[PDB]
């Protein structure tokens, strides 16, 4: 169980930061705010990793979303953050992500982006 | 807002089950059943949605994650499903998705998996 | 070997159209025909197949790519399809893809689509 | 053009080596050699490129495919890298890749896993 390890503020290489708890259970909630793109100030977050995780030095698998709607913007999208935190002196939070826009069925084929962020404690 | 539209009991094309409720917030809560892999039974999931989404035609963008651990079984990975809700006739939910496995750093580069379901209501 | 199988017009979901020839190497070659996006006309294709596959009813690994310039534009970007080909009386090719537009560094975060292509000989 | 800038050696963050030549038309060849997987050696790779980029400071988006049969293991599947050649003092391809796998139908739902790859010349 990685509850402390994953609970706290962790900041990616786009200078967004992730303010995150992890719940005994599995639960992950709090808010992201995001360096880049149509997002100003803070946004809800939710998530899910795994409270019991292989002892054989695996990374603990998570994950979490955010839909980009807060009181001062509605950029009409969501993105998935999927990956691994793996604990130790530099501990890190590994993803892939997808961000979907709504779109018109005309525009779906270019409704999603995809990228990666690495999430830091310092 | 489509908080009715979305809440209920979805099937995909692998036969899988996800039953959710949303929130007037934009909070997606729920469980999920997958017919495939390494599961049993139901799992937690939580997401989000944008909850007042554009009135052009265009979808409403959502995702929620799913850690695959739950009292049955614990398969170390997360899936988090980024896509879009369309409301109409045929009602439907299609995401693009990442499947990572808590893996050792040796086997990172192995951890996810992408894929795409597609939701219905019958 | 598929190679007889792969050869030929292939057309997606989106009305797009594929044209290929697989050598007995392992190397396709073709054109491709997009029915959205900043496209016109035809545009040079290259990837590769696996010639010899397995005979146990599994499909026939394969990806090829598109840079988006020929005469008559360029959209500074490249698209990539990976998936497998599936023989028998309803023959398809289902793919995923990565499409990368060239950017500055600030945009790099948003430089890439990701999403499903299925191929059809009708 | 960056005919001269992408052409010769690479190295990966996994250490894998890719040789590749750029065409003045947009053509990619060469070999790869993963230091991961189930391969060994040499294989071959085609790809395309954006010959005439954007001079704004975009970079220059690229593609290219491995199908993982050679002389000595076949590996039934492909890998498929999208990305951007950006130039300069450090100059590196940063990719995300899509790698297919041939399954049966029952397994097309774990065929394909997703990573990012960036390259550079030391
Ligand atoms: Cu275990
Ligand atoms: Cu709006
Ligand atoms: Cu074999
Ligand atoms: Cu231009």
């Amino acid at each position: 169980r990685d509850e402390a390890g994953i609970t706290g503020t962790w900041y990616n290489q786009l200078g967004s930061t992730f303010i995150v708890t992890a719940g005994a259970d599995g639960a992950l909630t709090g808010t992201y705010e995001s360096a880049v793109g149509n997002a100003e100030s803070r946004y809800v977050l939710t998530g899910r990793y795994d409270s019991a995780p292989a002892t054989d030095g695996s990374g603990t698998a998570l994950g979490w979303t955010v839909a980009w709607k807060n009181n001062y913007r509605n950029a009409h999208s969501a993105t998935t953050w999927s990956g691994q935190y793996v604990g130790g002196a530099e501990a890190r939070i590994n993803t892939q992500w997808l961000l979907t826009s709504g779109t018109t069925e005309a525009n779906a084929w270019k409704s999603t982006l995809v990228g990666h962020d690495t999430f830091t404690k310092v």
